[PDB]
Parts: C-alpha cells; structure tokens; sequence
C-alpha cells in the first residue's frame, strides 16, 4: 500500500511539529517526489533567536567568568547547525549589545580627554586594568561563540563595537610628563597583542587587530614626539632665581629625575627601535639642553665669580647624577670626564676671578721700608677679604667634599701669599686684623 505509511507519517509529523520530524518530512518528500516544513524550520530560528536572547546576559563586576551555562552550549550549537547571515545578524544584534553593555559595567571608554592630568593618569591605569579584564573576558566570548560553531565574522561583527570603545579611549594619548604614562599603555598593548592575535583570529577580523596594531605604533611614534617636546621644552626654558644663590637649580634636579624615570622604562625603552643606542642619543640629548639652557642663564649674574661657582653645582650636580646610574650605558667615560674637566675648569676660573686683585694685594707688587703705605695696603686688604668673605658667605655649593675641596684651595692659594706678607712686615698696633689661623677660620666658612 505504502501510501498509507507515507500520509500517516505525515500524520505524526504535524503530531510533533508544535528535529527528527523534518527528516522525515524530507523523506516524504522525497517519495512522492519519486508547508508544515516551512513553519516548522522559520520556528526553529525563532527558536534559536528565543534561546540566544533568553541566555544573553551582562556580566557583573565582581565574577573563567562563564557566560552563558555548560548545558544550553551543546543546544545552541545543534539550532545553529540547523540554520543556514540571519543567525549572524541575530547574533551581533544581540549579544554585541550586550556586549558593550559588559564593558560599560567596568569602565568604558565612553578632544575632550582635555581634562586634569591628576585624574588623567588613574584613569589611564584604570584603562589599563580595564583593557586586561576586557582582553580576557573577550577570550570567553571568542571561545563560546568558536564553541557553538563547528564563526569569526561573528566574532568580529559582536567585538567591533566594544573594541572601537576600548581603541577610541587611547587617542591620542602633545607635552612632557605624560610621557611615563605614554609608555605604560605601550607596555599594556604590548603585552597583550599575542592573546589579541589568538583571540580575534581572522580573517575577516583582522581589521580590529591592525586596528590595536595601529593605534600601539601611532602611542609610541607619539611618546618618541613627547621625547623631543621635552629636549626642546628644557632647551628653550626661562624663569627664574629664588635666594638667587650658586647653588643647584631645581631645573637640573628635574631634569635628571626625568632621566632617571626615563631609566625605570630601561627594558620598554630598549624596545624604542637601535636599542640602548637611541636611549644614550635621548639622555645625552636631554643633557646637552639642560647644559645648554643652564648656561644660557648663567649669564644672568654677577660678579662672575658667582656664574662659575653656580655652573660648576649644577655640572657637577649633573655629573655625579650620571656617575650614579649610566653613566655605564652608552654615555660614556669620556663624556663624564669631559663634563668633569669641565666642573674642574669652572672652579679654576672662579677663583681666578674672586681672588687675583686680593692676591696681588697682598703682594709687594705696588711697595713702595714705608709703613705709611704698608698700612694703607693692609687697610685695603682687609676691605677686598671682607667684601669678598660677606658676599660669598650667602653663596652655597651643596656638595660637601667638592666645597671643601675648593676650600682648600683657595686656603692654598691665599694662606701662603698672606703669610709671607705678615713674615716681612708687622708690626711696622692692631693694624694687623685676621693672623693665619684666624683668616683660614673664616675661609671654611663661606659657601655655608
């Protein structure tokens, strides 16, 4: 008869129709070859659409963060092998939603990141833990959504959104200071474009991958561009005295706390691209404006005397800054030998110019025995030694040793010429104001 079977079939297939059903449906299509189909399969996406968007949920801060439970994967895989751009359409509609909406509960890169930088730089390292959390939570997306298909136009098409959020916050970051931070989102790009490469796969995603690429090289082209900012921003600096002083200028302290910084991102750095050569180049670089603006304010004084004593602080300052740390880098020994000839030659001038005309003072070059004179000579000695020990007691050279270094010096050069002038004449009283002991007790006394 078989007729029979084939409409009873039919019968248990509208029996049931309200999987293997539609196989048989296919099957009795196939004999008579030899409706209900329709509804049954446009209910069954339906069914899919219905079965996605009753598990599509935003994950709370605070909880392998599983997304969706272990039992529907396996159902949603079978529905969606069922299926033949419709299931993908669902699919981003939905679940990208819900998927930015994830990103919005823990942070979100919601031109106007013109704000403070004291607020900024948290921000960006809140960007940082948030671009980690984000990068392994897209990991679970990926693997679900590679787990119900046996599937990266998918992925791309969900991710597109919530990655554009995560990338837009980046951009741009042009001034000092914010460089640190500049590198830090380096590191962070950096450390996570392996797993971004295995996550987003490809090909028709890659886009978002060169996307995160892209926006890495274009952070350090403009961390290299905030290096050069910085070199031309020490170079052509300004203002201004405090206590006027010879001492160390709150610049040099600043700039070799910046390369210092500069030295803690050593191992990023290295990465500039060449290595530690580039670095040596930035350092020196950064150096020779400080010098060079340091001395283009040194001119700002008088008597010169002060000029040398202050160039050589914040030279010397400079020097031992770099003979503390690298110094072995591609800086060199020759570059803080010269530098510390330089401090020497700085020193030497100083006390060519202080103490020459009190020098040749208390010579015999001018006498004329006399006495008259004599006193006259002595009366203006102990002017030049008073005006000079009173104006240069306010001065300060903070390194210890190198003060009483040039201390000694200039005890060295005085003490004897004095002597030998008081091993000549006096009494010929109390005319004779400061002896040796006396005059060199004063002498460790300036520069305090």
């Amino acid at each position: 008869s078989v007729i029979l079977s084939q409409f009873d079939l039919l019968r248990q297939a509208e029996t049931k129709v309200l999987l293997d059903a539609i196989a048989q449906l296919r099957k009795i299509i196939r004999y008579f070859m030899s409706s209900l189909l329709a509804k049954a399969q446009s209910k069954l996406e339906e069914e899919f659409k219905q079965l996605l968007a009753s598990y599509s949920k935003a994950v709370e801060p605070d909880r392998l963060p599983i997304l969706i439970p272990s039992r529907v994967l396996p159902l949603l895989h079978d529905l969606a092998q069922q299926m033949v751009q419709q299931l993908l359409q669902i699919y981003r509609d939905t679940r990208s939603f819900v998927l930015e909406e994830s990103l919005k509960k823990l942070g979100v890169e919601k031109d106007v990141q013109r704000m403070q930088w004291e607020v900024l730089e948290a921000k960006i390292g809140n960007w940082i833990h948030f671009m980690r959390i984000a990068v392994k939570l897209l990991f679970a997306g990926e693997r679900q959504v590679c787990d119900q298909i046996f599937s990266d136009q998918c992925f791309a098409e969900v991710t597109v959104s919530s990655v554009s959020m995560l990338l837009s916050f980046g951009d741009a970051i042009r001034s000092p200071e914010k460089l640190f931070v500049l590198l830090d989102m380096y590191e962070i790009m950096r450390e996570l474009h392996t797993e971004i490469e295995t996550i987003f796969k490809g090909k028709a995603c890659l886009e978002i991958r060169d996307s995160a690429t892209g926006l890495t090289k274009r952070l350090a082209q403009t961390a290299q561009e905030t290096f050069g900012d910085f070199e031309e921003a020490v170079e052509k600096d300004a203002t201004k005295t405090a206590v006027l002083d010879g001492t160390v200028h709150p610049l040099t302290s600043y700039v070799i706390n910046y390369v210092k910084f500069l030295f803690d991102y050593q191992t990023t750095l290295k990465q500039l691209f060449d290595s530690n050569s580039q670095l040596a180049s930035v350092t020196m670089r950064i150096m020779q404006a400080l010098q060079n603006n340091l001395d283009g304010k040194s001119k700002q004084y008088k008597d010169p005397a002060l000029t040398h004593l202050f160039l050589m602080n914040n030279i010397h300052y400079m020097v031992r800054s770099v003979r503390r740390s690298e110094a072995k880098d591609l800086l060199g020994d020759d570059w803080v030998q010269r530098h510390r000839r330089i401090v020497q030659q700085h020193a030497n001038q100083y006390k060519r110019v202080a103490w020459t005309k009190i020098l040749q003072s208390s010579s015999a070059q001018g006498l004329t025995v006399s006495r008259g004179l004599l006193k006259e000579r002595f009366k203006m000695f102990n002017m030049q030694f008073d005006e000079l020990h009173q104006r240069q007691s306010q001065w300060t050279v903070p390194d210890t040793e190198l003060r009483e270094s040039l201390r000694l010096a200039v005890a060295e050069v005085l003490l004897p010429a004095y002597r030998s002038f008081l091993k000549r004449f006096g009494p010929l009283q109390k005319y004779i104001k400061y002896t040796a002991e006396d005059l060199e007790r004063l002498l460790g006394e300036l520069f305090e």
